[PDB]
Parts: structure tokens; sequence; C-alpha cells
């Protein structure tokens, strides 16, 4: 029998450095985990104990720190050669700089095969782009050869910024044309990875004929089996078991995101690549573990660049600025409230919007107030990391109410649509049918000399402040991009947050009721 | 038989210059209201018109614009005897700057007489006041006499800074001698003038055997006989007629605040000074009645000094800033949100205070946002005109229970501790017996990473910001002062709520269900 153990990440998002217990920027030392040192020193522990290793990434190294601003994906290739990634697969948002953002600081840099078998290019960048991603590749392990064939979300050209020139097809439909190739060459021992969700992860595993395992990201999914070793609460066992179409048990996993954990799964295969068994754990990456001095200093070598992010304190918080996704997309967060706070701030410098909406998964990051509560551009740029406006819009009361009924059509999901509100005031009741579980939505009026909460009009227009985003129908908000009255294009997110800051000098977000569920 | 033309004013508090319909800073010219260069043209109408009339005032003449702040009491005692009041009762706001405050600028340079029959004067103060004030006055009208009979609240020790060497005696009990002793010197036409309120007024008319007429302040109490012309709804008809104990017909009168109207009452007498009729209404001092040039006049020769105050730009506000009583005395203002925002704020500069209360009667006048928004010295002083403190204070959630069930006992009668929070959601049931009003109660945590609301527990400790008159037990409030476990003192009111808006820069304070009442 041949035992194969595969070692993954997924949805790093530049967490380069070590992190503190919620992703953030590391302040206690003593307690910090991940970052690309301590996962070194972890893979090298692994590959001198066990013959048959890889080490793969299902793809969103790219955006979600100051790393990512600055050296615009040329850490990435940098630190994932360093570590000695055997494949990656293209996520979203490795397409958030556009294709030559892509091309130019990772695909012709990687020393690693970077994989997507649904990605399809056209046009004039179809010549450019040839050989830079390839459908599949067989790596020899050992004395046998594994075939691994990659995927994308078909989501990336409303998520991303591809361009006109690629084409995202149905996953399934690509992989099985591949998988029956490499099946024709003799590879008996497939991996599919990719970065679609943990929903589409499991019907690969189901319907794609010949994928022995699904390694995927995306969704952050944490599967684990028996007691977790910190907060993240587990999705399911780990590997999560789908049986296949043609009856084959098939594992498939996932390692949350931010290098907080290495997804360890040890596969025990006969000689004709059939799974016999298979078992493992994400490994969480806590201080125990420690950091590879070699990289750590290679580390702190690249860190001289950024420290010009830090030395400039913008403001100071009092409070947890809970930008965590458990928050921000199940509920009010008090990080929502303060971007939204920012956005009606700036703005209103004899303008009268009085109302703020925010997608929950455009928070990408909390801060913490431990640090001497000093908060500088390098904590902003982790929260709002992709250089978007706060646009300005005008909106008919349907059309806002609807937007609050798909903020909560298929909540409980960790969907990034979760509104945080500003001047709003909603009641949700999630008992009701989906479309019909908004209860209450008072709005702060305007044409009124003293602003008050009133019932919200069906038939009356509202002013709203909201990043472009939104106002250009993402995350599945068509309904404010159809039906619009008004949309003019606003100042930076990051600056009207910081601007915010400085002048307020400490700052003290709560939540206050401006979100609630009815029971 | 012989006819008496009373004219009346009463809660004047410095407004000397015109005024808007809701007594703040004039701005539009064509609409402004009151002011003594109008009084006196009005005044001066009915003396060409009438042969039998007294100017009356039944105190409160002194605070309530930077007039007071500057001059002290002397544009008063300037602008007084320029009108030719014949008779002026002494308020608890004329003891706000001390009995030497009230001696040199006013007791000692008024040219009519100045009375209080409830007043006495003990140990080495008695002497110097000696004359000063009267217990009563008898005039001289055409070929008649009028009696007026002076009267303080009980209450001036309570809400003023009378000293320790004045007793404020009952008003009943003070002015029957004084009464009785005017009707053996045969003045057969008595008017009580004084300062204790409507009901005191009431009461007086009803139980003082002698008098004829009451005039009255303190309550803003506005009665009228008919369609009123302005915004204030009138509590009965003008005049109020009580049936005495010993069974004579005695009106009694109150002409609201702020010189916006004056009163008129019409009495017709018989020999004997038996009260046969009267009549008459509180005319509105509109801009048709013309301000008289030479008054106008002087009170520009007069505004010179106070223009410093006008010149600097505190901030800017694009909302109208809600501080009148009708708003702040019986549910959540804007104006009192706002002064509770700044007094969180100022405070919050690693220290945590999340909890404000403010008693509505603290809050002295609205501000207006027509003349381009802009906010200054000025308006700020008639909204904070008592130079008092902004302390922090510790409290057990029983004591704080309490306040809140304090706030609202007596509710409905325009009294000052109904309270304006800040982090802080009240709701009111006001349907339940007085002491268990309170439905609900939720604060701000502190001991929380996250600040949000929950449940107020008794046993419970929590730090709250408030003006030092509630910690020192002012408007009733005796359980703060009583049960307090920490008073601290703090930062001069105004001064805290100017660096708040200039930080500001716009300010836009809304009503937002900080206070709530339950059906
Ligand atoms: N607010 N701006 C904004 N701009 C973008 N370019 C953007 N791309 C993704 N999002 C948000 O991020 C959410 C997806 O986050 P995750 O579930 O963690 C998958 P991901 O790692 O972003 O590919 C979406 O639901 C959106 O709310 C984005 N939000
Ligand atoms: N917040 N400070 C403060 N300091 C004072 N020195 C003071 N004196 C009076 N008040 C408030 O003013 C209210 C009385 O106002 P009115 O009913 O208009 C009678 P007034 O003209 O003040 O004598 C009281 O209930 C208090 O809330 C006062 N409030
Ligand atoms: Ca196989
Ligand atoms: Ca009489
Ligand atoms: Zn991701
Ligand atoms: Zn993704
Ligand atoms: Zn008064
Ligand atoms: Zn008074």
């Amino acid at each position: 029998m041949w035992e194969l153990t595969i070692l993954h990440t997924n949805d790093v998002h530049s967490r380069l450095e070590q992190t503190s217990e919620d992703s953030s920027k590391c302040v206690d030392a003593s307690r910090c985990m991940g970052g690309v040192a301590r996962l070194f020193t972890k893979v090298q522990q692994i590959r001198r104990a066990e013959p048959n290793v890889l080490l793969l990434d299902a793809g969103d190294q790219y955006q979600g720190t100051i790393w990512f601003t600055v050296y615009k994906g040329a850490e990435v290739a940098h630190f994932m050669n360093a570590l000695r990634y055997d494949a990656m697969a293209l996520g979203n948002h490795e397409f958030d700089n556009g294709v030559e953002g892509l091309i130019e600081p990772l695909l012709k840099e990687a020393k690693f095969p970077i994989l997507s078998a649904n990605i399809k290019a056209k046009g004039p960048l179809a010549s450019q782009i040839s050989g830079l991603y390839l459908p599949y590749k067989v790596l020899p392990v050992g004395d046998e050869v594994v075939g691994i064939v990659g995927y994308t979300s078909k989501e990336t050209p409303f998520l991303s910024n591809p361009g006109t020139n690629l084409v995202f097809e149905d996953e399934i439909t690509a992989l099985q044309p591949e998988v029956d190739k490499l099946k024709t060459l003799n590879v008996n021992k497939i991996i599919a990875l990719g970065h679609s969700g943990f929903e589409m992860d499991k019907l690969i595993a189901q319907k794609v004929r010949g994928v022995d395992v699904v390694v995927g990201g995306h969704s952050n999914t944490f599967l684990y089996t028996g007691n977790p070793p910190s907060k993240e609460v587990p999705a399911g066992k780990y590997p999560f078991i789908v049986t296949s179409d043609d009856g084959r048990k098939v594992p498939v996993v996932q390692a949350y995101a931010f290098g907080k954990y290495l997804g360890y799964l040890k596969i025990e295969f006969d000689e004709r690549g059939n799974v016999i068994s298979s078992h493992g754990n994400p490994i969480l990456l806590d201080s125990s573990i420690p950091e590879d001095p070699s990289i750590k200093a290679d580390i702190n070598k690249w860190r001289i660049k950024l420290d010009d992010y830090s030395t400039q304190e913008l403001g100071k918080t009092i409070v947890y600025l809970d930008g965590s996704s458990q928050s921000c997309r199940f509920r009010e967060c008090n990080m929502g409230n303060l971007i939204c706070d920012a956005m009606i701030n700036n703005n209103l410098r004899w303008n009268h919007v009085s109302m703020c909406i925010l997608n929950g998964g455009g928070i990408r990051s909390p801060i913490d107030e431990r640090n001497d509560g000093t908060i500088t551009w390098e904590n902003l740029a982790a929260v709002l990391p992709f250089g978007g406006t706060f646009d300005l819009v005008q909106l008919k009361g349907s059309t806002l109410k609807k937007a609050f009924e798909h903020s909560v059509h298929r909540y409980g999901q960790s969907t990034g649509e979760f509104l945080q509100v500003g001047g709003i005031h909603v009641v949700y009741d999630l008992s009701r049918k989906p479309g019909d579980r908004v209860v209450k939505l008072d709005v702060l009026c305007t044409k009124c000399r003293v602003p008050s909460y009133d019932p919200l009009k069906m038939d009356e227009v509202y002013k709203v402040i909201l990043p472009n985003f939104l106002a250009n129908g993402g995350d599945g908000f068509q309904m404010i991009k159809d039906e619009l009255l008004r949309h003019d294009s606003g100042d930076q997110d990051i600056n009207v947050v910081s601007t915010y800051i400085s002048k307020m000098k400490v700052i003290y977000p709560a939540v206050e009721g401006r979100i609630k569920f009815s029971l």
C-alpha cells in the first residue's frame, strides 16, 4: 500500500507575519499564531517524518494586509517558493489587480505549477497567458505519480476583476474531461484542488468520476474530528466524506483561513489508486511551534518597507473593533457602525444623507485595542483592503426594502451580503419565509428639521451612502444597480475611515440595536 | 367705578433683544418677537389710552442670555428703569449670583420698588439689605392707592444661591399679616405679585383674605381666552378665576415667559375696592408692533460689548437643536443627546464612563440652524447659562433606577427633572403608578470589550457623567446625593459642549429612541 500526506492552506489573504487569535495584527507575541515562518517549521517536521508529502494551496493568497498593498503578489511568489509549495489553485482574489497583477508578480515568478481547468482565455490575452497556469499537473511523489487538477469559482467575474477576455466555466463540466485525460495517461491518484467553496467542493467529489480527494477553499470552512483547539466551531468532521455517484467514499478538506491552521490529511492508497482510508485534522499553528529563524529573518528584511504604514498613528480606540465575519455577517458589529458613521460624517461636511448600508463581507478584519488602543494605516488596510469608494446613491423605499430582504435571504451561511447600517433601524424575523423576513424598517428622516426615526415608505425616495461594490450590484444586490435613480461616485474607503478617526481622536463605537432579531 | 389696567411680564430671562418664535436668537428680523424696545412701544400705547396703568414684573429677569453673562443684572436695572416698571417681585434666578449679585446691580439701581414679604434676612446680611427690598408698597394710581405685596418661591434655596443668611417662609403665612396691615391702613385694592408658580398663585388667591388679584410667574404658565395667537397652548382661560375661601372671585394671571407676551388685565373696582369684573389677554409682541427707536438705539449701544461672543464661530449645525421645554421636559430631545454626547466625548480622552443623565430643565434654550447653521458662544450661553460643571459620579443600579423613577414621578407638568440620557435606553409606561413607571432600562456595558446594551442590575455599580446640580441632589434627586459611592468634580458645562462642537465641525444630533413610552 502507498500512503500520501497532503498539507494544505487556503484563504491565507496576505497573513505572512504571525497574527492574533482573530487573525488581526500580532500584539502579544507569546499567544500569536500562524504566519509563514511558523508554517515552514511544521511543514519541515512533517517532510522529515513522512516520505510522500504534497504542500498545496487552494487560492486566495492575494488581498488582506499591507504586505499585498505594497508588494502586490511578489511576497506570495517569494514566500510560497521559500516554503516549497508543490501546487496552487487560482482563487478569486488572485484577479483583484487584473490579469497583469496575477501574470507579472505571481504566474511568471512561482517555481510551482498554478492551476485552473475551468478558466479559458480568449482574444489577445489567450496568447500571452498560454502555459502560465495549467488545467492540471502530474507530480512525481516518491516512486508514484499524483495528478492535481485545478478549479476556480464561477463567481470570480462578480467578485474580482478578471477582465472580459477570461471565461469561467462550470467547474464540473470543465473538470471531467481533464480527469478523464489523466485516467487515459494511467494517472490513478487524482486530487481536485480548487477555490469554489465547500458546497461546490462536495458536488465535485460526488459528480466528477475519478477524483480521489477534494482540497478546497473560498468558504473558510473549518472541519475537525474530536475536540477543536481554538474558537472556530467545526462545520463537520475532518475529512468530510462524500459518497460519489459511482459509489466511492471521497474525502473533502478545507483548513479555515488566514494561515491559522495547516490542513493535514494522510491518505492510504492501494496499487490501483483506490483510497482505502484516510485520516487527519487541521494543525493549529500556535506559539508552541517555533517560527523558522531563516524565514523570520527574511520576513523582517521585507518588513522594513512596510513600517512606513505603522509609524503614523491615525487615532486611538478604547473598544475592541469587531470586524470578525462571525459577528459582521450575522448581526450588528461595531466595526460596521464605525465605518457607516465615518461614511455619513465624511459626506455631511449642507448635504443631507442620513442613511448608510455596508456589506458585512467588505469588513475584512477586526482591530485590537490592547496595543494602548493605537490605530494605524496598517490596521485599517486589513479592514478595507480593496481601494473602493463610498458612493452617494438615490433609491426608492421599495428598492431599499428589497436590499434588506436580500441581506438575510439565506441567513446562517456566513455570506457577505449581511448589511451593516447607519441611520437605519431594521428588525428581522428569521422564522418567516425568505423575501418576507424584514418585520420593521425605520429610517432617519431628512425632510424634517429635527431628524428622527420613522417607518420606511415604499413610494418615498432616499439618499444612501454605500460602497461602489454594492452600487454596482455586487453580492447579489442587482436591485440596487437596476432600480437606483441616481449614482454619484464618492471618496476612497480607507481615506474616509482614516480622516474620521483622526478627527475623533478616541473612538468607542458600540453595538446599539441598529439591527435586531424578533423571537 | 374705578378701572385699573395691570400690564405684567415674568420669566423674561435676559431676552432684552427681540427673539425668534422659540425665544432663541433673532435671525429672520421680519418674523421676530418680544424684546424690551417692542414692549416699550406697546406699554406706551396703553399708557396713552388708559389713565390707571401699572407695569409689573413677577421675577426671573435674571439669567438666560449673554446680556446677563456680561452685564450681571445692570442691563435689567437699566432697561426696567427705561420702561418705567412700577414694581417687581423677586424671583429665584435673582439670587443666581448670590445676594451681592442682586444687591449691587439691581436693588441699589432700580428706580421702582422690588418686593418679597416671605424673605427674612438674618445675621450680618440683615443690616446691609434692610430697605433694599420691601414686603409691600402702596402705589398712588391717579386719585386712588393700590397695595402690591411680594412673594418668592420657598424652593429658591434648592434652585439658586441665596446664601445661609436668608430664610424663605411659607408665602401664605408671610402674606396674610402684610395684607392685614394694608387693610388697617385702609388700602382696599391689593395685588399679590410674586414668583412661586401657578399652583401656589391659585392657593394664595384662595387662602390669603383681602388679595384682589394675583400676578404670578415661575411656571411659565400661558393663559388665554379665545383662539391663541402663537404655538403656546393655553393652560386655562385668562384671567384664571379662583373662588376664595371667603367667597370672592379672584383673577390669577401669568404671561408665559421670555418677553414674548405682555400680560394685559383690565379690572373694574367699586368704591370699597371690590372687584366687580375683569377681562383681558396676553398681547403677543410680534413684528406688527414697531421697536421703539430710542430704546433700540440704546440696546444697540449696549450690544457692542456683547459682539465679542458672536464673532467666533464654534461649529455648524445642519439640524434644529431642540432645546425647547415642550420637548426636553417631555421626551428625548436632540439638544439633550448632543449635550450628553459632548459630556461622554470630553471625558473619554483610558477612562470608561459610558453613561450620561442630564435634567431637561437645565437646557435653557434651543439653537436655530437657518443662519447658515452657525453656532457661536452666544447661542451656547443661552442653552447652558449657569456656569456649572459636568461631574463624574459612581452609583448603584438601584440608585439609578430610583433617579429614572423620579424623572417621570409627576410627568406632564413641564418640570425640569425629566432626564435626557446618553449610553442609556429607557422605556416608560405612564399608565403605571408613580414610582413604578420604568418598564425597561438598559445600559451600555463597560466591563466588556465590545460595548453593548444590557439590562441594568440593581446590585451593580455604574460611572455616570451628570451636572453638579444633579450630583448635589437638585430637582428632587436626593437619592443621587444620599446614595452615591463617589463624586468627582468635572469641567465647565459650556466649555465641554463648545470643545465638542469645534472638534465635530458639523453636528446633526438626532432623536434615536434613547427614551421611549410604552402604550
Ligand atoms: N465592499 N467591497 C467589496 N469589494 C470587493 N472587491 C469584494 N470582493 C469580495 N467582497 C466581499 O467578500 C465576501 C466574500 O468573502 P469570503 O466568504 O471570505 C470569500 P473570499 O475570500 O472574499 O473570496 C463577499 O460576499 C463580499 O461581501 C468584496 N467587497
Ligand atoms: N443643570 N443645572 C441647573 N442649575 C441650576 N442652577 C438650575 N436652576 C434651575 N434649574 C433647572 O430649571 C428648572 C426650573 O425651570 P422653570 O420651570 O422654567 C422655573 P425657573 O425659571 O428656572 O425658576 C428646574 O427644574 C431645573 O431643572 C437648574 N439647572
Ligand atoms: Ca484513484
Ligand atoms: Ca379689595
Ligand atoms: Zn478568501
Ligand atoms: Zn475566494
Ligand atoms: Zn423663570
Ligand atoms: Zn423661577
